């Protein structure tokens, strides 16, 4: 995250790290025993790692649970980013407390102009490169579909939608992949893709998780 503030420990309940020998995605727990996270973030291995602010020390609100299955949506096209989006299996149910929490699915999908959180631990520099050890976190509004196809001539589907800000510095990056973006308290957003990071007129891309409930809700119940 450019541009953000330091969350303070444990204020994103439902932000997990996904863990194959290190941080490499971020995901949200949407209930006991399930994580959304990016497709692009798939790789067979995963740990996830909830309860976290500090991931490089061990605090004790940790919880490091197993993947038992990874299901990658059935569309995902890894050339444009189209659906952009993944589910995974936790081995066993996480313990849910004031600090390890799930986030709602959207029962509407949220319109321009709506402030959001965006959460991670990914790069904190728009050129170079500065990992925070703690969670970062960033409000920006949802912009309309208009400035983000102008933005992104071509390649914004309905499944996709921009928040940030158009004049740059403040963004999601590297590491945040797979992350939330939440409004209202609800999942609306995965951090998805974008041209660099906090570039001008080049804002964030977010998978729209509103388009994907029922196939949430479906995967879950069958899995
Ligand atoms: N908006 C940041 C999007 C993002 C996701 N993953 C990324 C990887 C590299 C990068 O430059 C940017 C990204
Ligand atoms: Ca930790």
């Amino acid at each position: 995250i450019v541009g953000g503030y330091t969350c303070g420990a444990n204020t994103v309940p439902y932000q997990v790290s996904l863990n194959s020998g290190y941080h490499f995605c971020g995901g949200s727990l949407i209930n006991s025993q399930w994580v959304v996270s990016a497709a692009h973030c798939y790789k067979s291995g995963i740990q996830v790692r909830l309860g976290e602010d500090n991931i490089n020390v061990v605090e004790g609100n940790e919880q490091f649970i197993s993947a038992s299955k990874s299901i990658v949506h059935p569309s995902y096209n890894s050339n444009t980013l189209n659906n952009d989006i993944m589910l995974i299996k936790l081995k066993s149910a996480a313990s849910l407390n004031s600090r390890v929490a799930s986030i709602s699915l959207p029962t509407s999908c949220a319109s321009a102009g709506t402030q959001c959180l965006i959460s991670g631990w990914g790069n904190t520099k728009s050129s170079g490169t500065s990992y925070p050890d703690v969670l970062k976190c960033l409000k920006a509004p949802i912009l309309s579909d208009s400035s983000c196809k102008s933005a992104y001539p071509g390649q914004i589907t309905s499944n996709m939608f921009c928040a940030g800000y158009l004049e740059g510095g403040k963004d999601s990056c590297q590491g945040d992949s797979g992350g939330p973006v939440v409004c209202s308290g609800k999942l609306q957003g995965i951090v998805s893709w974008g041209s660099g990071c906090a570039q001008k007129n080049k804002p964030g891309v977010y998978t729209k998780v509103c388009n994907y409930v029922s196939w949430i809700k479906q995967t879950i119940a069958s899995n």
